[PDB]
């Protein structure tokens, strides 16, 4: 297992305009193109981040291009980041993966907020920081992936993921 295949499971992908399911635009592989809820508004980004005329439709290729850069986008994003950096280059191989996953999910931003648990994190109290991370709205939201996510970081294996 990687990012990407973690990722591809936790997103899916598809190739037409979709809304998120937070309402928002999307497309491919959980690329969010815009919060307006002006669908012309999304064809048009979509176009600018394609560089064609797509008419709301990308090919396969076109979204792994974007899946690509996205995950480059957020893992760099976490490196720029103060208070993710240092959380970050303190766990290992797998659970780094989760971070990113949260990332790209909910951005550098989102993630930030965290304190409580980034610093559980941190200081390697896995159960403590898998409980603390629950009580979130994220969590609520979207708790099958949220668990998943989850469980990476409490066990630092896939099992989550099988
Ligand atoms: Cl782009
Ligand atoms: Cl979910």
């Amino acid at each position: 297992m990687n990012i990407f295949e973690m990722l591809r499971i936790d997103e899916g992908l598809r190739l037409k305009i979709y809304k998120d399911t937070e309402g928002y635009y999307t497309i491919g592989i959980g690329h969010l193109l815009t919060k307006s809820p002006s669908l012309n508004a999304a064809k048009s980004e979509l176009d600018k981040a394609i560089g064609r005329n797509c008419n709301g439709v990308i090919t396969k290729d076109e979204a792994e291009k974007l899946f690509n850069q996205d995950v480059d986008a957020a893992v760099r994003g976490i490196l720029r980041n103060a208070k993710l950096k240092p959380v970050y280059d303190s766990l290992d191989a797998v659970r780094r993966c989760a971070a990113i996953n949260q990332v790209f999910q909910m951005g550098e931003t989102g993630v930030a907020g965290f304190t409580n648990s980034l610093r559980m994190l941190q200081q390697k109290r896995w159960d403590e920081a898998a409980v603390n991370l629950a009580k979130s709205r994220w969590y609520n939201q979207t708790p099958n992936r949220a668990k998943r996510v989850i469980t990476t970081f409490r066990t630092g294996t896939w099992d989550a993921y099988k």
